[PDB]
Protein backbone atom coordinates (compact mmCIF):
# COMPACT_ATOMS: atom_id res chain seq x y z
CA UNK A 1 0.00 0.00 0.00
CA UNK A 2 1.36 3.60 -0.60
CA UNK A 3 0.84 4.25 3.02
CA UNK A 4 3.67 1.80 3.88
CA UNK A 5 6.57 3.71 2.36
CA UNK A 6 5.63 7.23 4.22
CA UNK A 7 5.42 4.63 7.51
CA UNK A 8 9.15 3.64 6.89
CA UNK A 9 10.22 7.11 5.90
CA UNK A 10 9.58 8.01 9.63
CA UNK A 11 11.10 5.43 11.65
CA UNK A 12 14.14 5.08 9.48
CA UNK A 13 16.61 5.68 12.12
CA UNK A 14 14.43 5.49 14.98
CA UNK A 15 13.04 1.71 14.43
CA UNK A 16 9.26 0.44 14.29
CA UNK A 17 10.29 -2.14 17.02
CA UNK A 18 11.21 0.06 19.97
CA UNK A 19 8.49 2.62 18.58
CA UNK A 20 5.86 0.09 19.62
CA UNK A 21 7.27 -0.47 23.00
CA UNK A 22 7.25 3.19 23.53
CA UNK A 23 4.39 4.67 22.12
CA UNK A 24 1.30 4.16 23.92
CA UNK A 25 -0.40 5.69 21.30
CA UNK A 26 -1.52 9.80 23.43
CA UNK A 27 -1.39 11.17 20.28
CA UNK A 28 0.50 14.74 21.46
CA UNK A 29 3.68 12.69 19.64
CA UNK A 30 1.27 12.83 16.59
CA UNK A 31 4.28 11.72 14.14
CA UNK A 32 5.10 8.72 16.23
CA UNK A 33 1.43 7.30 16.42
CA UNK A 34 1.59 6.40 13.31
CA UNK A 35 2.00 2.60 14.88
CA UNK A 36 -1.48 3.01 16.43
CA UNK A 37 -2.78 5.85 13.36
CA UNK A 38 -2.43 3.19 10.56
CA UNK A 39 -2.61 0.49 13.12
CA UNK A 40 1.04 -0.99 12.53
CA UNK A 41 0.31 -1.41 8.66
CA UNK A 42 -2.38 -3.96 9.12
Amino acid sequence: SFIEDLLFNKVTLADAGFIKQYGDCLGDVAARDLICAQKFNG
